[PDB]
């Protein structure tokens, strides 16, 4: 269930399997042969973590269909066989099958989220063969879903050959997408840890009590320096702390927290913070927040999804030189060290899960006896809510202590107005709101066409999120009646007296297209754009945050809509800003972080 | 009905009105205040010839909807008077009003052909008011034609404002499109000139008879620099050279001819060439041609579809420069000036009509009773045919002794396979035969979907002529799949045993986006495309032409698949290569104007 | 001195110490206060291993001058201090100083080659703060050599603060370059290995000798598959194969050694491959190379210099789909990884030391009394050649068993035909092979302007190695006369009887840009450049290597003759294709690795 970070620490190893495996498509003999066995033979090298799609030329690697195999050998010394070894793999997309000398050791579902196993057992001496094997294919039982054709459905669609066909708007991206590691720790282990805080605004010098609960199979407070302040024992707990310093946005804090528990031993960074909702005003630390910031992707040259810590630094130095505070996980959840580095830098995140595809309505929607499948179409529709609340378990286990995570998105755009969503959506809602011990905001981002009487949002979700793409999709390029289509619906939307908060809006644009009369795709019709939905945004004081779409431009799936992928970006793919972006850096920079428009 | 080229000869003057015109948006009060009775006051500047649209700032300038106000001031000595004034207006697009002094002396519809009127009469002493109104609006009745929504029909639609839908893929820009000019002539005067070639390949040095005639309401040859060769006297006449130097492709001669009639004459180059249809080969001078170019527009920045010869001559030197003989007039005659620099420069020309959009299954289609009403229903339909006639009548009545001008193209993509459409060409056709009186080939451009059993073009044409994007609208991005599709379709033509030509093929590109492996868009995917289609265009014995589509990138309507204009040029808009320019310079090179693949 | 690649073997650990670790510029107060002493306060954060310079925002950071301070805690369980606790630094650009706990353990200047510092002494337990300090300043003194003013000199130069001034065209990105990595091994350890190969072509079936030597403070052979075939023990070694698979270029074999020895084990990739000149021809396996590719940088986004493992697999996809065989490490020795990955991949490599700017001519040249100062005046002039031979040593101690190493590169355009230039570089050549036990050719990459008679590199060199840009920086843009001056030069250094390639030769060429009638900086230029050039070059039998400059554009320090860095690339600096680099394909894919010209 619950998985911590692994980092070096007194009592624990760590050994970044981070290298140049080996590597080989499956063809697809490679279960009947055994590959997993041997070696493998004419094998080609691929790095970790990394996904392999753009790290080979020819349009059959790039588009592969099925599994690949990867493979490396490994050997541990024996004098620390005496604790247990556990090989911790960040992210493998989709669907992963781990191997150790022709053993099948561990599965996993879940291209996005972390999974362990334990190798003590069938760890021999000497330099033992791993082998994992990755699959891609995406259908109605996956987490994004696999369409039927591809999403923007002229086109494709005669060819007999399998293939993956994304109903999400992103290119599927596949392989060992995050760190391959090995950590130690003694039988009889810290497994998990949770901290909650109730905390007094009531005084001038603001105090604040922190719970605790250490699962396992001393507790020592630290501030930022190391200056220690505090302790207390037993899995048992509780800290008393006044003059706390707290964790704001742009401009966080993070306490340590060292927890010693006999042989075994690891440190926490946590930062004191509250949010709750209230009405119109969303709080944090019981301030009117706002949003400022973007949708963002996992989406890196030549990496794919794989992990860039380069290029996640670089991303939170553009979003602070352009005066944004906020993003959201678009449409997956990110890497563990983004998150902690969001804590770091202050950031706030809307983490939210893998459920992007489940609305069968785009493309030319699937077809039975002629009538069509309505999306939670019990015998013919997705197949994918008991695997849906598994994700919403493991991302909410991994990031509940995260001060930057503010709020969990359960979906991007599913038919939230059609039959059988709100049995759909209800018992998630609940398995958020249950297991998040800090009990915070949950919502959905409604699709386009959505309103306020039809979207099962508008009351399952403490805050409601909106995909709008008025001037571009639906009335571009007349600025003028998109304007009037805007002001209406967002009008109407203000009837739930609940916060309203655009996730995504943006226009296609690419970089050095140009005119003084504008036209679509040029820069100044971004500008545009975003100028006439930011007026109406500035009208209605129960609009809370603008996040546009998107921080950068990305690869998806071909497609004559597709310009070599989504350049809805304010930055290029390469992070070169547009001029839209220093549009927004202007406009950002008047903003405050708290009380806006109060 | 017949209009001769302008040029200062003996007897005939040429004042060119070219220049910056006053010019005023109708609003649209301007026939209820006769603004064409006083000088126009609030007035903007505009010059002529030129379109408009994109010589002024604003959505409001450019979209504009309705009339346009040009006027200007002309004075004629009486010393002159004697000669009768006639004012020939090259292009007004689309519909044209000519007062003067606040008299309606002319009217015209038809926005890409000339029409002159005559001006002794009107013509008080001094300085007198000339006013040219110029209408933009397209619908059913016009040719080019006008839709009810957008041609790719998400997008707009909502809006109530009157606004222009064109059922064609390129922009309706508007105004005086090319020049305005006065020319004299003497009372008893030529009016029209014709020249017919019956040529003898039987000897090895060809000779050639040349019948002529000379309505009116000496005749002098010349050769290439002014040594006389010949004489004759009437309206009847022939001639007869020996030694005749064959007009050829990039190969050009223009002997002279010299028609002095009393007090009038006038100067036609001409060129001998022969051109005929023989089962599969399309013989120029009774050898095998094979055409190597593209279908070009009238469109330059800012000139919109205004005349402009500096570019006519640099596209000239790009075609020699690329190694091509041939291009179409899509979609639309072009100006004189370029037939004539086509007569020196040796490219062979299709001419075509104004007959575009002629299809009304583009966009949703139009509805009535529920119904879809097709596109030759005679209610509801298009109102085209009688107006479609004096298209042919007056472009061949102007391009008939242009020795480029091998074949005519009666309509561009028109709704070729459906209920109506073989009785809606059958008397354009025979019109075209009828009035050319060099009787070349004749044809129509069929759209995609049509086959071989289907196509009225199968039986009325003498050249089958195809717009086909396998690999592009259809079958991208997989080129093998759409290569399967290309060789299924293109055997079934060679059923007819008529010569089969690709007038249209290509792939939108962004000059500057690359990928090692291809993706749509970008340079490399353009080069496939056309390996691929010209792979198998080489298989087929009966295939005697390539027109890539489009020589340059061109400005369309506003729409989500047009990225700022079409960009399927082999250049960008102002005239610099892509890579696909390279390839097919590369290509071209190998192949010669004769003898192909016989 | 040897220095081993740290991996995970039987006996040693492996802890990757990669991640977001704490940093703090220099102000310059840092050592003043002991930074080093406590954790960092007012901290940014920064990842690791990359350079810092593109990682924030800001003139001030990008171009800092002096000293910054990385900063990190670590720990280590006692059940492993039984062993030796060893911290490989791979790179850190410049000069590195490593604290802990505030002791100075190691210093270091060399910012492209490891070294190691032993922990188990200063490493007390809980949790230990280490301290990086790096700085980036260049002078007269370091390897590459800091100038006076830019490298191009209008300009700067009126400013008093202190600046680096890079007397190279590459940016002075600086900082933990490689990963920072934490290995075990037991007292008694392998320190160093070696192998040779004395191999007989006498036989229709190659048989090969492997010496071997293994320093220290049984072997077993392996096969690629793991099928092990032989066994010695001692030291002492030997091994006898017949049937061997010889390394080739594009075609590679890595035999497995595994060396136990005691309590200790480590395992060697090695490939079999032979290597020597031959008069005219560069002989690889007795047979006549000939060198296809590119000099390059590690240059990426964001990451600066840092290590790319994911581009460094992505360069070879690429230089296998352009049919490249080589390349050469300009102007530094790369990663570890890159290295063992060209083993595999079978591409050779052109190993070069970080003498560049060695020549203090560039600029306007320092002055002194009036005088300018000649490059290796002793008073002076540049102070590196004892760090220089230390380059030297570290370099072939490092990568002195790779089959992809094939010739050593003394330095990068040197003053190489200048009052001291024999005495500097002679004992550094001698250095270079007595040190390299395979003896593998030596030579220098000679500056413009050197001619066969002056050029110190005419004698001391196996191979001669030129950059010259005719058609660019000389001739430019009359490639006529250039290929005339290129000739004659070339003809002139065949009077050495020695093999020549060019390791550079290319042209600014901005992706986008084009003209039919090419001007400097479009694609087509690029094109006709390398068009003349390699027209010259297969006239000459003795010119076994063309080497493009560059593989991909690049970061410079900025100035009028650099457009956002060179732009030399065959590739953008996102690795996508200019025009050239499918002209290279296609010249590349008819030359053979093997016999081009003989
Ligand atoms: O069309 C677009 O650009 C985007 O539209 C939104 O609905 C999706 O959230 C996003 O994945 C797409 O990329
Ligand atoms: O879609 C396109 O690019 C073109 O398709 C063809 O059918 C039309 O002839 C042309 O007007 C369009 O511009
Ligand atoms: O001028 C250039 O582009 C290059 O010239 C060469 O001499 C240098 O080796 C290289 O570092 C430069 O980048």
């Amino acid at each position: 269930n619950a998985m911590l970070y692994p980092v070096l620490t007194q009592s624990r190893l760590l050994s970044d399997l981070s290298g140049v495996w080996d590597f080989k498509l499956d063809n697809g003999k490679g279960f009947e042969e055994k590959w997993y066995e041997k070696p493998l033979k004419d094998a080609d090298t691929m790095p970790v973590p990394a996904s392999y799609n753009d790290l080979k030329e020819g349009t059959d690697f790039r588009d592969h269909y099925g599994w690949v195999f990867y493979q490396r050998n490994i050997s541990v010394p024996e004098y620390v066989k005496s604790q247990r070894i556990v090989l911790r793999c960040a992210a493998v997309t989709h669907y992963a099958m781990i191997y150790l000398n022709g053993k099948l050791i561990c599965e996993h579902k879940g291209g996005f989220l972390p999974f362990e196993v334990e190798l003590n057992d069938d760890l021999q001496d000497g330099d033992n063969l791993l082998t994992i094997a990755v699959n891609n294919v995406i259908d109605y039982t996956t987490l994004p879903v696999g369409g039927k054709a591809n999403m923007m459905s002229m086109g494709a669609g005669a060819s007999d050959k399998p293939q993956n066909n994304p109903n999400f708007d992103f290119f599927n991206y596949c392989g060992i997408t995050r760190p391959v590691k090995i950590y130690t720790t003694p039988e009889t282990y810290i497994n998990d840890i949770t901290v909650t805080a109730d905390i007094d605004f009531t005084k001038e010098e603001p105090s604040a009590v922190l719970n605790y609960n250490v699962e396992i199979k001393k507790v020592e407070l630290f501030d930022e320096e190391g200056t220690k302040l505090s302790e207390t024992e037993g899995s048992e707990g509780t800290f008393e702390i006044s003059n706390v310093r707290l964790w704001q946005p742009l401009n966080a804090y993070l306490y340590k927290i060292k927890v010693t528990a006999g042989q075994d031993v690891y440190t926490l960074p946590y930062g004191v913070r509250s949010v709750r909702v209230d009405g119109t005003k969303f709080l944090i630390n019981e301030k009117p927040f706002y949003f400022k910031g973007y949708g963002k992707h996992e989406d890196t040259f030549p990496n794919g999804r794989g992990i860039n810590l380069p290029m996640n630094t670089k991303d939170i130095s553009i979003m602070k030189w352009q005066h944004a505070n906020s993003f959201r996980t678009s449409h997956y959840p990110y890497s563990e060290e983004m998150m902690r580095l969001c804590d770091e830098e202050g950031i706030v995140v809307i983490d939210e899960t893998t459920a992007v595809g489940v609305n069968l309505q785009f493309g030319g929607g699937a077809n039975f006896g002629g009538e069509r499948i309505g999306t939670f179409d019990k015998e013919h529709g997705v197949q994918t809510q008991e695997h849906h609340k598994d994700v919403i378990r493991d991302l909410i286990s991994r990031d509940k202590n995260h001060a930057c995570v503010v709020m969990w998105s359960i979906a991007n755009e599913p038919d939230s107005a059609a039959e059988g969503a709100y049995d759909y959506f209800k018992p998630l809602y609940d398995l958020a709101r249950e297991l998040d011990p800090q009990k915070r905001p949950c919502t959905l981002v409604s699709v386009q066409g959505t309103t306020a009487d039809t979207d099962c949002s508008s009351q399952l979700s403490d805050v409601i999120c909106l995909n709008r793409y008025y001037g571009w999709y639906f009335g571009g390029p007349d600025l003028e009646v998109s304007e009037i289509g805007l002001r209406k619906e967002l009008s109407d939307w203000g009837k739930l007296g609940k916060p309203v908060m655009f996730t995504e809006y943006g226009a296609d644009t690419v970089s050095g297209l140009h005119d003084t009369t504008s036209v679509m795709y040029t820069e100044e019709y971004q500008v545009e754009y975003y100028e006439m939905n930011n007026k109406v945004f500035d009208e209605f004081d129960f609009v809370v945050g603008e996040q546009a779409w998107n921080f950068a431009d990305f690869a998806t799936s071909q497609s004559l809509l597709r310009v070599q992928g989504n350049k809805k970006g304010l930055f290029t793919r390469d992070r070169k800003p547009k001029m839209v972006a220093h549009y927004f850096r202007n406009r950002w920079s008047t903003i405050p972080e708290f009380g806006y428009k109060t």
